[PDB]
C-alpha cells in the first residue's frame, strides 16, 4: 500500500564506480553554497576534468568505488523497518537518498517524492553535527529545487538538521570504541591514545561563524564520557586541501607528532562520518595508517570501524525520526539562526522555508 | 589548629591597583610559556613600560583594579566552609591563591604552604576548561619552581586540572542566563541570541593540539542541554591580540554581524571565567555593549553575570574537591597526554611531577 510518510536521507556524492568520478567533481565544483570562484560554470567543467585521475586514483585503491550508498540503503530500510512498528499513525514510511553531487540527487529524491504523493516530508540529514557547507547545502537545495521548479510542495516539510549528541549515536562510537581497543595488545591498552578525527574545515568558514566544531566537539564529549576518561584523547581534523588555512590541528601532523613524543599506540575515531567513505577508507587507514604511520615507526595503529550497518544506529536513526514527529518540532532552534556573518541570501530563504511550513 | 590540605587556586590575576600594571605586564612578558622574544630579558620591561599607560587606562574606566582577588577570596572561604564539614577525614582545610602575574605569585603561595606543614596540596586550576597557556603555565609554574629552589616538595600534591562540565558549574550557568533573560522586554525573551563568548587563542596554539577549543565547546553544550534549547546560540571568540591569526569568529565582529541581520536582541555569557574581570567589565560590558552597540543601532544587549559570589559556584568547588579526595586521583586522565605537537620541554616535566605523586 501507498507511502505516506518520506524520509529524506541527506548525504553528500560518494561515486559508485570510477566512471562516476567526473560528474561527481563537476557538480562539487559548481556548488555556490560551498565555493565561489569567478566565472564558475566556465572554471567547474575543467578543473573536475583536471582532478578526475588523481580522484579516480584514490577511488580504485579502495577497490573502486564509493560505499556510501550502499551503507545509507541498509540504514534506510532499517530504519523504516522499525518506523513501521513504533509510530503506525505515520503509516508506511519510506526513505529516499537525497545525495547532493551523485545520483540519486537531491533533486531527484525529491520529485519522486511528490509523486508517491506522501503526507509529510522529512529533511533529515545524515551529518550529526551541522555545517552550513554540509547540511545547509543540502536544505538549500531543497529549497531551491521548488523555487527553480516555479510551483510549490504538495507534502508538508521538516527538517531533522543536527543531532550531534543523540545518546544511542554516542552509544554506538562508544561500543564500536571498546571493542577496537580490545584488539590492541592487552599490555598497550592503557596507553593508547584516542585521536577523534572530524572533516575540517577553512577558517574562512569557521570564522564566519559556522557551527561544526562546537558541534563535533560536543560529541567528542559525550563518547568520552560514556568512556568514562578511560583513555587520554584529542581532536583532530583531517581533509585539508588547498594553500589556504584550515582548522586545525590536522589529523596527518598529529599522528606524526604524536609518534615523535613516543605516543605510539594510536585509536583512530572518525567522529563526524556515519559510514566508511573515501575519507576513512584512503585518507586513513591508507594514507595515514599504512604509508605516514609506518615511516614514523608507529607500534600500533587502529581505526574504530565506521557506523555502517551497526544494527543499533538503525535503531538511533528511527529514534530520532520517531521523536522529531511526535514533538511536532519544525527544525532544531539553532537553524532558526543563521551564521553572523554569512554573505549568503539563500540561508535565511531556506530556513523560512522550514520554519513557515504549514502545521 | 593547624591547616591538614591546602588547596592551592590558579589563576592568572589581574592588577588589583593601577600601580599593578607595569609588574602584571612584566611577568606576562617573561613567561617564555608564551612569548618567545628576541633578547626577551630586554624586550619585556620596555613593552611593559610602553604598553602601560593604556591598561592602566582600561583598569581606570572600570573602577581601577582588577577584582579576581575579592572573588576568589569569597569563593576560597565558602569552599573551606563546606570542605570541612564534607570531609572531616582530611582534617581543616585552608585555601590558597596562587596567581600567576601579580601577587600572590604561585610561588608565594608554595612557600606559605610548605611553611604550615600540610599533608597534601591541590592544585585545584580556576580555569574550567584546560589551555597550555593557562592552566598548564600555572602547572609548570609549580613544577618549576622546586626545580628553582632546589627541593622536593615536603606535601604530597595532586591537581584537579579541568572540569568543563561539572554539573553544579553548568547549574551556576543555566541559572545566571536565566536570571538574566528575564531582564530582556518579555516581547523579546525568545528572540533573544545567546553568544558564548571565551578568551581567543592564536591559531598557532590550537594548531598544536591545545585542548581548551573543544573543552569549551563542550561546556557551551552542556549548559544548552540543560537550558533545553530554549534560544538560538553561537560559541564565539574575545580577547584577539596582534596581526596573528586567531580562533574566530570574534565576539566583536559577531554582534556587528548579528545586529546587521536584523538579530538586536543578544545575550552574552562569558563561558570560559568563573568571576568577572577586565574581559568582562571592560571588553564585554564597554568596549562592546556600550560603544559597538549603538554604532551598530542593537536593541538591547546583556551580560549574563558572572559566576562571582554565587553561593551555588562555592558548592561546585567543594564538590570537585571532595570527590577529588574520594576518588584518589592525581591528575585527569587527559593530563597525561602532552598535545600531539608542542616544542615545549617542561610540558612532560610537569605533566611527570603529577603522575609520579606518592600517597
Ligand atoms: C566549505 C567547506 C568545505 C569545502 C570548501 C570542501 C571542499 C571539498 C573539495 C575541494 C573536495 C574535492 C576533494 C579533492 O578534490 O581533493 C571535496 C570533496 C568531499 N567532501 Fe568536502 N569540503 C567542505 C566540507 C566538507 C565536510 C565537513 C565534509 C564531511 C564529510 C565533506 C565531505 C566531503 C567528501 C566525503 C568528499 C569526497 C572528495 C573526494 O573524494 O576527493 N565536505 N570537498
Ligand atoms: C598563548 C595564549 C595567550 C596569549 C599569547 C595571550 C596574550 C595576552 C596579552 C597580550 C595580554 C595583555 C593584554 C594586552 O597586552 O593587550 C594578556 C592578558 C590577559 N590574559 Fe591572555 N593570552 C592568551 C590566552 C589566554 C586565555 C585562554 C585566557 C583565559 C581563558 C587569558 C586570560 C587573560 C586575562 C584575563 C588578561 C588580562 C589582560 C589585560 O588586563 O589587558 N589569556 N594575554
Ligand atoms: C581543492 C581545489 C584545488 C584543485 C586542484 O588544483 O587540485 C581548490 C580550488 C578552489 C578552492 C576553493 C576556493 O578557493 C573558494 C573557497 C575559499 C575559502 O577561502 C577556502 C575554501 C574554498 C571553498 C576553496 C576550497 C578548495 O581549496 C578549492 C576547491
Ligand atoms: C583567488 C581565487 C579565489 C577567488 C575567490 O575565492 O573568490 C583562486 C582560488 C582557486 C583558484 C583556481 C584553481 O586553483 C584552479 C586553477 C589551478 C591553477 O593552478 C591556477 C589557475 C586556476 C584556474 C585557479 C585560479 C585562481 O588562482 C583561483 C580561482
Ligand atoms: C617579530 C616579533 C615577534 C617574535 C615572535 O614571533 O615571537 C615582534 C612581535 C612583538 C614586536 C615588538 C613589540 O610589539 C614592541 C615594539 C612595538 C613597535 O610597534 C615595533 C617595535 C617593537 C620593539 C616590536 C618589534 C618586533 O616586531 C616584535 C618583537
Ligand atoms: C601586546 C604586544 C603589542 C603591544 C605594542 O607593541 O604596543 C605584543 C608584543 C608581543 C606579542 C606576542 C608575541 O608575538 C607572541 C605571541 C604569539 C602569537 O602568534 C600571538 C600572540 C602573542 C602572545 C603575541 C600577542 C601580542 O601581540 C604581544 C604580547
Ligand atoms: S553561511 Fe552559515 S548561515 Fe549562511
Ligand atoms: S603545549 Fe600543550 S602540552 Fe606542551
Ligand atoms: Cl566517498
Ligand atoms: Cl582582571
Amino acid at each position: 500500500r501507498k507511502p505516506k510518510t518520506g524520509i529524506l536521507m541527506l548525504n553528500h556524492g560518494g561515486p559508485e564506480t570510477l566512471g562516476d568520478v567526473h560528474d561527481f567533481l563537476l557538480r562539487l565544483f559548481l556548488d555556490r553554497d560551498l565555493m565561489t570562484l569567478p566565472i564558475q560554470n566556465k572554471l567547474a567543467p575543467f578543473i573536475a576534468k583536471r582532478r578526475t585521475p588523481k580522484i579516480q586514483e584514490q577511488y580504485r585503491r579502495i577497490g573502486g568505488g564509493s560505499p556510501i550508498k550502499i551503507w545509507t540503503s541498509k540504514q534506510g530500510e532499517g530504519m523504516v523497518k522499525l518506523l513501521d512498528e513504533l509510530s503506525p499513525n505515520t503509516a508506511p514510511h519510506k526513505y529516499y537518498i537525497g545525495f547532493r553531487y551523485v545520483h540519486p540527487l537531491t533533486e531527484e529524491a525529491i520529485e519522486e517524492m511528490e509523486r508517491d504523493g506522501l503526507e509529510r516530508a522529512i529533511a533529515f540529514t545524515q551529518y550529526p553535527q551541522y555545517s552550513c557547507s554540509t547540511t545547509g547545502s543540502s536544505l538549500n537545495a531543497i529549497y531551491r529545487y521548488y523555487n527553480q521548479v516555479g510551483r510549490k510542495p504538495t507534502m508538508k516539510w521538516s527538517t531533522i538538521d543536527r543531532w550531534p549528541t543523540h545518546h544511542l549515536l554516542i552509544q554506538c562510537f562508544a561500543d564500536h570504541i571498546l571493542k577496537e581497543l580490545d584488539h590492541f595488545p592487552l599490555e598497550k591498552r592503557s596507553e593508547v591514545v584516542i585521536l577523534f578525527s572530524a572533516h575540517s574545515l577553512p577558517m574562512s568558514v569557521v570564522n564566519r561563524g559556522d557551527p561544526y566544531p562546537q558541534e563535533v566537539s560536543a560529541t567528542v564529549q559525550k563518547v568520552m564520557e560514556r568512556l568514562e576518561y578511560c583513555n587520554p584523547y584529542r581532536l583532530v581534523w583531517q581533509s585539508k586541501v588547498g594553500p589556504m588555512p584550515w582548522l586545525g590541528p590536522q589529523t596527518d601532523e598529529s599522528i606524526k607528532g604524536l609518534c615523535e613524543r613516543g605516543r605510539k599506540n594510536i585509536l583512530l575515531v572518525p567522529i563526524a562520518f556515519t559510514s566508511d567513505h573515501i575519507e576513512t577508507l584512503y585518507e586513513l587507514d591508507i594514507e595515514y595508517s599504512q604509508v605516514l604511520a609506518k615511516e614514523c615507526g608507529v607500534e600500533n595503529i587502529r581505526r574504530a570501524e565506521s557506523l555502517n550497518g551497526n544494527p543499533l544506529f538503525s535503531k538511533a536513526l528511527a529514534d530520532l525520526v520517531h521523536s522529531h514527529i511526535q514533538s511536532n518540532e519544525l527544525c532544531s532552534k539553532q537553524l532558526t539562526l543563521s551564521c553572523p556573518l554569512c554573505v549568503n541570501p539563500v540561508c535565511r530563504e531556506t530556513k523560512s522555508f522550514f520554519t513557515s511550513q504549514q502545521l
